[PDB]
């Protein structure tokens, strides 16, 4: 039997598991409240075993005006208040960057380094804090209408690029945001009864951002005479997409651009540098050239490549990507992915990537990430306003004092509702390792 | 060394291509079998070893309502299906809603006792409620036009590639329990192999469930209310059931069939999957929508390995989705019962059918039954009943009425005789294609 | 042990990347070839043993049909296509329609005495009748701009992915027939390997025909009419030939452009193929939108394994489709012939072109050879002659006629130098392109 | 100066007033909880006078279970909860029929008749109480996407028919509704220093159904060569748009057709008769023809004529109109309007419609309407549920009893808000009189 379903037609002596966000009280809380500026480890798994498929969603929303609504029995409502702000009743506003506050770190085999870091939006295809509806082989989003177009939109994402591990597989979120937020997940593995090949290559993660990039001349209009006629063959100021030691493969890559100048980003020749060599050996052609579009990027998202977020739908910034599955970017002892920011690196726009690759241990490359500072969309911001009160009426000043009343009594009361559910994500924190413990040992008592 | 999904592309296989096809095989241009009312038809029988590699099937069901002035006899030879708007006056071929339930498609595997596959037509094909959607994944395609969309029994072209094994024996058949015949169009491709496959190669397998209702605890009250919302449900012994199946094998997905009645959301309950008989599930989900790798409800997006076939947005409160595990199958070596809660905590009573996918080794150790015909129509509303008065009618209504009633009466009999013509060569080209198949086989054994 | 699509992600492979780009060797940004008119040029040889992974191109070609007020010396270190309007007279660079089809991509394998692969660039892409349309499959994609979809020649991106091995050489030309040069980017990927690929390895072929018009028996006669519909054809000696190849390999698919002359349905012929040198087709279809896995015609629908490209409904009576047989491939020992009916029984007298995709062992027994360009161009309406004759000129209008004819005869012979130029980048690179090739090949098996 | 726009270059001494839904309170509920089962008068206003413009919207939601909204609170928040179930926080379900239960109802010059008698949403061309969004030059309505598509849909709806009156305007809803319903209102007008001519034509308006029509071939098919060759001349069983005695002109139609067989509701000829003639004198080609349509009804709305709700998007039924403003259909003495229903009465369809015309008063004949009984939409109905609870558990059974005792506390509470505001709208019913006639007299007196 041959093609891609052939192994469906073989049975494989595997054991599944799932770490999930699911209510361990047996009620319909089947999220987390991952607590601010706190790490949570959605759970430890002993190998040997292979994540098969990541869903999660998630919600971050501030408390900024008082309710009608009862906050303890709203607690045990739906988990999100999809409310108007016009209907005057309540107000939960969406936190714009909880996607780029908020960080997937996955470790394997206890090594003293991450092998995926890398902000929770942008792991997904979530560029920029900025949702796109879009299908590809290995990642997907799921963005209603009716949401997208907004920083911090909610959506499902799925990740089915598989995660082999011989000894442990540990999977954290980082908070770096100043709110909680609320996090589902269900992350589906096999467990082996034997251990993987010792040169099994594991899939490992980063995220990248120049912003600034440096660029020569950021003020000469792109595709001038002049631009086009500096030369750039070692690329050394290249804008840089992952620089790895070791043995394995890239996969592909993630990238949010917002440009400044307002002609096009993407003149920029991709190079690679194989084991160390001192020229790319594989030189592109440009920057929608790399993602396989052409005269600009098209709104097309296909199996292996093209676009997230288009540059004609938002205030300047693209997020694209493409993945290397057929044909990866193999290396034995180094690998550098550079894409050049703009022609010759010509441009200073804002540039930001998450690399994918796959190696064997151990993880040589010690893995950092900007911090939260450094991770921020960089967005218009409205002048200073300075709002003078005229002369108040009596009764103005007493719906002021009656409404600000109201104010100081609910939101001590929604903090108590959000440190409740915090308490319950820790707890299952806990409980998810230990059943995950439970059935590796049973599986393996067989 | 050649790695990848396409690598197999790059090596030669030593199998001969078959195929079971509703060809004409008077050589004439009816490349489709007239599936004759309450009956079964056989589309085919393959020896093994070999490999159903992709199916390709259309389908019509069309009621005559009303005389035509087209001569039946000729109108037989002419395209097979008459798409004429019945505001012309000339024809009226009425579409039958529900044939997609009505008809099963049903296979059989090594002359087993038992079928592997038994599912209504429509579901098999991702035709939830007998209501096409457009859509496509990996293993599963619907073609449908946007003139067609957006009814019951709507035309469409599905398509199946999921690899279906056989060591000894394929036999496919359709089991027809609709009042009506209907018309099949089909390729069934295979392969043909030298050797024996593996002892324990994984065989295809299909069953059907409905819960209509579903036993619900709280139908009458508000989704997502406190109330509701604090039940515990861990052990989900009333769960939903998609599929229970004794075996060693592996789960592949579902589709998904939810008639929702209170209007706010079907979609609150867990997945729970239960393997090797333990007591509690393993396997804990979060939501309906999230086990189909949705959020905040269903979206109008159909990826490769989930999404929707019809959104409740755009129906009369129901909702098709599917999952297939295709990389991340779940494995069971003695046992496996996929559940859903019914709504959080079982609360719901709406309407609920699947249609359960998985591979397992043989024998089939469970018996796959199938709800009779009457429990697999989709519930619709329907029209209070008109006991209209005629008028006083003039001498020349009178006529008009006499007139239409003489010229349907002469009609429908030469349409039937059409009908039972066509029967006759699907009958006939079952027993042809087996036949082939068969010479097929044994001359590839000699060579 | 690691299952599914995706598992060859999770092992490492001892293959050194290389890639054929149309980079800028200058190190500047003419990261395109100049491809020259009435010329062949090669994009690289590559010494096996090796499989080309990944094929990326877009293109262009403009006729300089007006004088410019933009340095045309200047001009050619700008943007490489002047995209400006003709309504604001500053620049005319008119679309070269048919460029698409008047060029070839040409593979040879091993230093075969044939190429393996001769299509026209288009169709190869599945870009038919030199129109684009936007679309995704597994192995090939078009990302084409809503603001340049809906005419001949219209730039767009296209990606191929399926393999292509070879153990002992590669060398990819261009074969521009147009009396135009076009501007040509490519990214061609590959991968080599330390040893040998197995013996009998299977190598990536593509052959192209046209019948234009196909001989039918009843053009004239309505499509479906009962006297069209009770013809017999059973061993198909007429029908439409998508492949005839001798050998040993399996065929992966076609696209085919289909031009209909008499505005009812192109498509009631059945796909009918003969394996191993059978003389009565053993794989019987049922209709051609039966053989793409549409039904009632072709929807707009493009799938991961077949569908529309460019769809009748939208253009002046042509459709463009696919499929793939990638899980499902027709395989052949000896010989296959991939046949459809022009119509039922080879009613139909339409323009029918198509390119086949297959695998085989080598050698390539046969010459694959291509129509002249003459053949290749699409069938499209022509407006009646327009003698116009100029009214009496004022001394104004007549010296504004000399002033532009005069700005005309300067600009035309600058740009004629600029292609001149970029042609010059283009052969150099070609040289460069291979010689880099082998420096890598070299050095990769040094160690 | 000549042209539709003339009279902007001329003064009038006239004065402007208007009947409005103001809050009369000075805060912001500018809207009337029009009481069940009872009529309130927006307004009376002393003649001489024209109304110039009507601006209405409404809303008519049912409270079907409990809310965690503190309902008093609530009552001050916004008018309408736009909050959906799945939220599980409330659930104010939409009326479906409300703008068929509600009757517009206007008299003039104190006749003992209304001259308009229309439900509520027919008047403001919404058929089967089901809106969809159009323009034409008297009738607007604007209809959110978001809304449309539904029963009682909320929609604005807007009237520039002028209305003159010598004497009197009594402008009043008629609720037959077992539930009140909120509309707002701005009804503008004015009022002129001497008498209109006693010859002005007064607005008229009335409502008619036949459900079903009776057919006499409703089973045979529509266009069948038996249907089309039976003869109709005289139309005595045509379906009646208007039956009226008097001199004035008829300026047209909107129609309301559920269509039960599934072909083309659409053969009849309009056929008019004029002043008492025994065979109609203008003879129409077909019901489309009428509406200027052909080949069937068209998604177009047109000044002068066309679709608002069209069967292609519908379980059935279309909504269509036709203004005759430039080519009115005049009579001396009498004025039949009709249509065949189908071909020479072929069909049995339910057909409403809503007659508009100008007459010299007197009204000759009481202007009647048919009980509310009789204006329902036909809706296919699901088949009887008879759900069986199950064995419960003890926590099942208490949540259950906890929700009924929530929803036994909550509903009386909202029920009382209702009559808090039906006070408020009977109130400012006498308080828009009484200031129209303090404006009428200050005028005056001028
Ligand atoms: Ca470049
Ligand atoms: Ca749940
Ligand atoms: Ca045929
Ligand atoms: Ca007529």
């Amino acid at each position: 039997i041959t093609g891609l379903f052939k192994d469906l037609t073989k049975v494989k002596h595997a054991r599944n598991g799932r770490l999930a966000s699911w209510d361990q009280r047996g009620k319909n809380q089947d999220y987390w409240e991952i607590p601010a500026g706190e790490s949570i480890t959605l759970g430890e798994i002993e190998g040997p075993g292979c994540i098969t498929h990541m869903w999660m969603t998630s919600s971050c929303r501030k408390v900024v005006a008082p309710s009608i609504l009862d906050p303890e029995l709203n607690a045990s409502a739906a988990p999100v208040m999809e409310i108007h702000p016009a209907l005057g009743v309540i107000w939960d506003a969406y936190d714009p960057f909880y996607y780029r506050k908020a960080l997937i770190k996955i470790t394997w085999d206890d090594q003293d380094t991450p092998s995926v870091l890398v902000p929770f939006g942008d792991f997904f295809c979530i560029g920029n804090s900025y949702p796109g509806n879009f299908s590809s082989l290995p990642f997907n989003v799921s963005l209603k209408p009716e949401e997208a177009g907004k920083f911090g939109a909610p959506c499902s994402v799925s990740c089915y690029f598989p995660m082999p591990f011989n000894k442990k597989a540990k999977i954290e979120i980082v908070n770096d945001n100043e709110l909680p937020f609320i996090l589902y997940f269900n992350i589906d593995y096999e467990m082996y009864g034997e251990p993987l090949p010792e040169d099994t290559a594991y899939f490992h993660a980063a995220w990248h951002r120049e912003n600034p990039c440096n660029g020569w001349g950021p003020e000469l209009q792109v595709n001038s005479p002049e631009v086009n006629n500096v030369t750039n063959f070692k690329g050394e100021n290249n804008y840089t997409v992952l620089d790895v030691e070791g043995t394995g493969h890239y996969v592909g890559c993630n990238l949010t651009v917002k440009h400044f100048q307002g002609s096009w980003w993407g003149e920029g020749n991709d190079m690679f540098f194989i084991d160390g060599e001192e020229y790319p050996s594989l030189n592109g052609t440009g920057t929608e050239d790399y993602f396989n579009h052409a005269w600009g990027m098209q709104r097309n998202a296909y199996p292996f490549f093209g676009t997230i977020v288009h540059e004609g739908d938002t205030d300047g910034f693209q997020v694209s990507y493409r993945w290397h599955i057929t044909d990866p970017v193999r290396f034995e002892k180094h690998l550098k992915v550079t894409i050049e920011h703009g022609h010759a690196n010509q441009l200073s726009d804002d540039w930001s990537s998450t690399a994918y690759w796959y190696q064997i241990l151990p993880t040589a490359s010690r893995i950092t990430i900007a911090p939260v500072e450094d991770r921020l969309p960089v967005v218009p911001q409205l002048p200073e306003r300075k709002l003078v009160l005229p002369q108040l009426t009596e009764e103005q000043q007493a719906a002021r004092d009656t409404y600000q009343k109201r104010w100081k009594d609910y939101e001590p009361r929604r903090d108590t509702q959000f440190r409740i559910k915090e308490d319950k994500a820790r707890r299952e924190s806990k409980l998810n390792t230990e059943f995950a413990k439970k059935l590796r040992d049973a599986f393996d008592a067989e």
